């Protein structure tokens, strides 16, 4: 019936940061992964209610995407480059935990996975 509010992506209680990790984040490897051609199903919060997906928001404590991780990453909301690192990674363990070996979504998530660990290489 209804999708949950999506992640906030600001908070004036958490400190805004910006280090030169998050910076390279933001301007290099966001942007890398946002312009390829499989980012299409991370760019926004999953549509459980669109995609029929009754138990998506039951068995995914941290819903995570990377239009929420932009939105962080412009607002100076993480207080250092690992915990955006550790909303990616959460990004794409849900993907495989929710769904299947061999499902095109994991195939794609595995490949942008693989160049975020390229990217983060420097
Ligand atoms: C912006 C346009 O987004 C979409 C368009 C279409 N279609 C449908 C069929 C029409 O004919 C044309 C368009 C289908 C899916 C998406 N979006 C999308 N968002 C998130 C997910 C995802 N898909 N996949 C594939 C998943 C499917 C099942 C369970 C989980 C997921 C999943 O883990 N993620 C990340």
């Amino acid at each position: 019936s209804m999708n949950p509010p999506p992640p906030e992506t600001s908070n004036p209680n958490k400190p805004k940061a910006q280090t030169n990790q998050l910076q390279y984040l933001l301007r290099v490897v966001l942007k890398t992964l946002w312009k390829h051609q499989f980012a299409w199903p991370f760019q926004q919060p999953v549509d459980a209610v669109k995609l029929n997906l009754p138990d998506y928001y039951k068995i995914i404590k941290t819903p995570m995407d990377m239009g929420t991780i932009k939105k962080r990453l412009e607002n100076n909301y993480y207080w250092n480059a690992q915990e955006c690192i550790q909303d990616f990674n959460t990004m794409f363990t849900n993907c495989y935990i929710y769904n299947k070996p061999g499902d095109d979504i994991v195939l794609m998530a595995e490949a942008l996975e693989k160049l975020f660990l390229q990217k983060i290489n420097e």
